[PDB]
């Protein structure tokens, strides 16, 4: 008793909107730095049957039966995840059933401090993420500032994590765990100087590794697992997996530690899996173990050194004057333009970008940067010689906002009644839609 | 620079479980009465490329743009559970972003009461929730007992909620919130006289309606609506859409509540929403807003009256001896086997049912019953007449559990060794399957 039509016949109205949507994907030039585009295996996996199963618990120890090939899936997963980030199952446990980043992060920080718990993490405006103890004057923003006590660490004036002022901190401070891993930061890290400090005041490291997690495991940049307690990662970004999450423990440093962070997710946070969602990172974290997948993060940070030395012989200024990933954060100041208008700007001409603070910015009330990432593009087939067009359309559309903003003044709303019918955005636009639109597309 | 080769040829191991998965789904008398089983259309868009685009924020105020489709397609989804849920739109809200249901109470409880805010709910053994503030003497065992200070309320020895209780505790602990609406109770819910005793201590009502939401937006059972504050529930039980979950808002009783509820769920707890979740719902919403959605909720209604009927016609005992729901709990204390033996003789057939509480048992340690619904079999299509089989199996599998009891003893590992091989079983299990197999399968 119910209805089986197709998706088309069942509902022409949200078909359209979701046919709109793949096109406008298609016609696009992401840089979003978080975003990236699945396989259709991995799309399989996401609507498949198993998303019927309750399993609330863990493998072998399940609340309902039933559950044996789920079961066996939960358990390949965990498997891949731990050969994927060249790990010693002896050594490492892995957790797979958080929903997202921020539950993953919430979770693993419940398990190390419960609440009033003390906790270190990089400042929103510096790169670090909202779960890292994010908080402002005017209120807590995120829950790890409330149902924790968070002290927040900035990057120097050169946008670099200033370490002297990470001890100087945790020494008054005396936290219970130190984060690091961020969301807009350029460079890579020093993990063991991180841990060096954390044993110094006895606190657990945590590396939050959701931006570069590729990096990690195909071992391009530096590896936290070495130095760390916790490591947690979403699979969707670079990794290129569904939206969820993974939390690393170590437990030949911290006996016990299992537990706590199995019961954190259930039951103290979760209910019931998604399995459909364990299934699909099962199905990518394959994938990630491949020497197919390595060519794929090289040519992620071949195209990112590319697009910043174009962006820098163009004159555009990047915060660090350079990158060590897939990201790139520009620096908008010698322009006289705010992020959140080059990003109107890019909207118009269908590029995907973010506004983005940069150390400048005492507030997040005004952003004086974009950032940019390439795993999107390089996914869809862009080899390092396609970057001087992103960084020419990026140029044109930068001097474009500045002479909207003469035209129309410097307030947003002002500003953006010059977009709609602007003659080179319509221009740029039918550029930027005729060469996007041609890239493989999964 | 992508692998776009199928699921079945990029990755056969999982494949070949995933087929399994689905044979064993196809085959099994499903009464868990939490789980359903999805349309194809609701599973194309669960596999949709809209879970590719961040969107963090809400529509018309997100953070980043290229949004435009995506907005369309999540205020489509708010604005078909308001309709769905017999709501005005300027009386009520709804937040669609909550990734599952212990989220989505979490966030509203913590919009509500705040860190070391005050709750009440019923206790897990007497069919509460975990979310509504479950501990133990040993454990605060779920965060609502943790990030809140919670208070739990007990069903009489007749296994109803006994208000009585429930107003004597509310007066002594002041609670910010009261929870009602839960995982295993059978009959319907007194919301006005809850509503009653909420003003009378100036406590938030709080309805989670996850197990019965089909039953209040189709008009059958009492409308906890009419009195309110906030309502939960998931998408993914007796609704038959996608696991995720909703939270509804009464802006007119309470100002300003739907920002509080719309920053608890994002940035407080969550990041990115999860897309093709939404568009899920938003399909299988426009599916519950039908008259033939109508006919299946009812269908579910007079099989479950049947089931219980014909269930006490065998002699065994339901807790409150009836149901105006869904979901039955068998009593076994007459037979002297535990739920969890009963759990083992019905997966050995193929019978999908999970162990619970009753009134009679004071610790969780060992629960004396079994939980039951018809969602899942009312959706592959059985009528009142095809439940008197599934009474007939449910007896057998009491009676073989007893015989395997008497032979290897009532110790749970002991018990085990008598299932595999057992040649009633193997029997009872082939017209299990026989019967299932041949049922209509979304
Ligand atoms: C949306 C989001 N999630 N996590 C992030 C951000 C992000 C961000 C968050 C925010 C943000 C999000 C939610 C809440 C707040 C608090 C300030 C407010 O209430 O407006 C800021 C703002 C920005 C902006 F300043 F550029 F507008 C940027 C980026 C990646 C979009 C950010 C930065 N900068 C960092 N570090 O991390
Ligand atoms: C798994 C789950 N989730 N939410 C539930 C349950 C559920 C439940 C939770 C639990 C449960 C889950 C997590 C943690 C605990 C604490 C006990 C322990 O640590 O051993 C109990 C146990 C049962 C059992 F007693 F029957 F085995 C049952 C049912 C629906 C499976 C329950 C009951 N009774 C209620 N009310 O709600
Ligand atoms: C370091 C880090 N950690 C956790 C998360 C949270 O993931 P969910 O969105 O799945 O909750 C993000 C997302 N950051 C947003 C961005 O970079 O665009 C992140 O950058
Ligand atoms: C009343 C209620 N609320 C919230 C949830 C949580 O849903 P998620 O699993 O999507 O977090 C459940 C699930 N209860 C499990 C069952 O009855 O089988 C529930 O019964
Ligand atoms: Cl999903």
């Amino acid at each position: 008793m119910f209805n089986n039509e197709p998706l088309e016949q069942i509902d022409k109205e949200l078909h359209d909107i979701l046919a709109d949507e793949e096109k406008r994907q298609r016609e696009t030039i992401n840089l979003i730095a978080s975003e990236n585009l699945t396989n259709g295996a991995v799309r399989e996996c996401l609507g498949n049957r198993v998303s019927n199963k309750y399993s609330e618990g863990y493998p072998k120890k399940r609340y309902y039966g039933g559950n044996d090939f789920i079961d066996k899936i939960e358990e390949l997963c965990q498997k891949r995840a731990l050969e994927a980030f060249n790990v010693s199952d002896e050594e490492w446990g892995v957790n797979v059933q958080p929903l997202s980043g921020s539950a993953a992060n919430v979770q693993a920080l419940y398990a190390l401090v419960g609440v009033k718990g003390k906790i270190m993490g990089m400042h929103l405006c510096s790169g670090g993420h909202l779960t890292h103890g994010f908080f402002d004057e005017k209120k807590k923003v995120s829950i790890t500032s409330d149902m924790f006590e968070s002290k927040l660490y900035k990057c120097n004036s050169q946008g670099y994590v200033d370490l002297d002022a990470v001890r100087e901190m945790a020494l008054s401070f005396k936290p219970k765990v130190i984060i690091c891993g961020y969301t807009s930061y350029p460079r890579d890290i020093d993990y063991q100087q991180f841990r060096q400090i954390c044993d110094e005041v006895n606190a657990y490291l945590f590396a939050d590794i959701s931006h570069i997690s590729s990096f990690v495991a195909c071992n391009i940049l530096n590896n936290p697992f070495l130095h760390a307690d916790v490591v947690t990662t979403t699979t969707h970004k670079i990794l290129r997996g569904p939206r969820s999450a993974l939390i690393f423990f170590n437990k030949k440093r911290n006996p016990g530690i299992e537990q706590k962070i199995n019961s954190a997710v259930f039951p103290s946070f979760q209910g019931g899996p998604h399995n459909n969602k364990i299934a699909a990172v099962a199905c990518q974290l394959k994938e990630v173990h491949s020497p197919a997948f390595k060519e794929y993060t090289q040519q992620v940070l071949l195209n990112s050194k590319a697009l910043a030395k174009a962006l820098i012989s163009k004159q555009i200024d990047l915060v660090t004057n350079g990158t060590d990933n897939h990201l790139i954060v520009v620096d908008l100041r010698k322009f006289s333009i705010t992020g959140s208008k080059l990003q109107e700007t890019c909207n118009a001409i269908n590029v995907s970008l973010n506004k983005n603070t940069i150390p400048s910015d005492v507030d997040c009330v005004s952003p004086s940067g974009v950032r940019i990432g390439t795993p999107a593009m390089t996914t869809r087939g862009a080899k390092e010689k396609d970057m001087e067009f992103i960084a020419d359309v990026l140029a044109r559309a930068i001097k474009i906002t500045v002479d909207l903003q003469e035209q129309y003044g410097k307030k947003l709303v002002d500003f953006k009644k010059g977009l709609p019918g602007n003659a080179q955005l319509q221009q740029l636009k039918q550029e930027v839609v005729t060469w996007a639109g041609a890239l493989p597309f999964p």
